[PDB]
Parts: structure tokens; sequence; C-alpha cells
């Protein structure tokens, strides 16, 4: 069984737990405010970094490399653009760091520094959910709070140097195929993904927690 088809196997389930999470429910019926969406954006600019940081230390590595795609994919500059719009100049000084997100980041950064063989379980659980699910959170977005079709608030949502999502998936999907697979490194990748997809629930019901 190819990794791609093993990983949407293994994560179906929790997928459809964290796509009905209350504050995710909420942002698709349109129920998203400036508040609530400066947490969410100011949490994911800290998961990006680490995760790309992580990504950057390990962009040679056999175990990763076939899917280093900084300008098709990393948030970060994208980020940082949508952090000074958010929370101004010195957005540095004022984006929130709460404790579910120094959570992600620090098992990204276990992962990146100790186990890097299951850093694909993390680019492909943010990214690939970018590429799709975010797509349809961006447009919500933009009808619920009055972004302009300029872009400006929501470059997280846009990725100018990919033409078609649904192409590019299909090419990191048989990229993640390729890559060096025994049995022992596709269970644990699979595992990985489902924790990648805790972290990304227990992140939103703790900003849903904080906005109540
Ligand atoms: C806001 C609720 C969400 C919606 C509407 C949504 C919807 C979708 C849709 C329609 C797809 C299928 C795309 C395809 O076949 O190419 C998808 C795939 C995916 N989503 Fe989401 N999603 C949501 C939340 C999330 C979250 C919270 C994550 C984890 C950070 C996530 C990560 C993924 C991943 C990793 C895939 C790719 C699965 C695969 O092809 O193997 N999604 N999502």
């Amino acid at each position: 069984q190819d990794l791609s088809e093993a990983l949407k196997e293994a994560t179906k389930e929790v997928h459809i737990r964290a796509e009905n999470s209350e504050f995710m429910r909420n942002f698709q019926k349109g129920q998203v405010s400036r508040e609530g969406f400066k947490l969410v954006m100011a949490s994911l600019y800290h998961i990006y970094t680490a995760l790309e940081e992580e990504i950057e230390r390990n962009k040679q590595n056999p175990v990763y490399a076939p899917l280093y795609f900084p300008e098709e994919l990393h948030r970060r500059a994208a980020l940082e653009q949508d952090m000074a719009f958010w929370y101004g100049p010195h957005w540095q000084e004022a984006i929130p760091y709460t404790p579910a997100t120094q959570h992600y980041v620090k098992r990204l950064h276990e992962v990146g520094g100790t186990h890097p063989e299951l850093l694909v379980a993390h680019a492909y659980t943010r990214y690939l959910g970018d590429l799709s699910g975010g797509q349809v959170l961006k447009k919500i977005a933009q009808k619920a709070m009055a972004l302009p079709s300029s872009g400006e608030g929501l470059a997280f949502f846009t990725f100018p140097s990919i033409d078609n999502p649904t192409k590019f998936k299909q090419l990191y999907r048989a990229r993640m195929n390729t890559l060096e697979m025994t049995p022992e490194v596709k269970h644990r990748v699979t595992e990985e993904a489902k924790t990648a997809f805790l972290l990304n629930i227990e992140l939103f019901e703790e900003l849903q927690a904080l906005l109540t």
C-alpha cells in the first residue's frame, strides 16, 4: 500500500472529527470574528515557523527531501504579512503564543530534531489541508469579515506559486510514494499524522474556550 493511500486511510476518521470541531463548525457557518481569526492565524504563525525551521534543518535528508517545496508551499512569509495586517507594525511583541500552540511547536521540534523520518506526517497534515479545506475557509473568511479580493489579511491561504492545487496535491502524493518505505516507517508515519491532527483539534478546542 502506497504511503499516500495509507495516510488518507489512517487520518480519514480523525479528519472528520477535526473539521467538525466547534471552532471550525462555527467558522464554516460563517461565524468567525476578527478576535477569533487573529488568534488562530497567530497560532498558525508559530506552528508553521517551527515546521519550516525543521524542514530547512532536514531539507537534504533523504527521509524528507523529495517533499522539499519551499517556493510552492512554505507559509512563514505569508503569515508574517498577515500578522502585520492584523496586529500592526509591531506584531512581534503583540501576538499570542497559547499553551496548545506551544505543545504543537514542541512536538514539531522533537520530530524535526530527533525523528526526522516522521516529518512528512506533519507537512502532509498541514500543507495538503491548506490546499483543500483551507481554500473553502478562505472564501468564508472573505465574506464574513469583508476581506478584499486583493488578498490582504489572507496571504496564508494564497499560493501564488501553485497554479492548480488539485494537480499539485497529486504531484505531492506521488512524491510521498517515492520515499524509502519499510513497515516500521510506514506504521509510525501514519501514527504521527493522527497525532498531528489531534494537535490541531486540541488547538481549536483551546482557542474556542479562550473566545468563550
Ligand atoms: C475547516 C474544516 C475542513 C474542511 C472543510 C476540510 C475539507 C477537506 C476536503 C474537501 C478535502 C479533500 C481534498 C482532496 O481530496 O484533495 C480535505 C483533505 C485534507 N484535509 Fe481537510 N478540511 C477541513 C479541516 C482540516 C484540518 C483541521 C486539517 C488538519 C490540519 C485538515 C487536513 C487535511 C489533509 C491533510 C487533507 C488531505 C487528505 C489526503 O488527500 O490524503 N483538514 N479536507
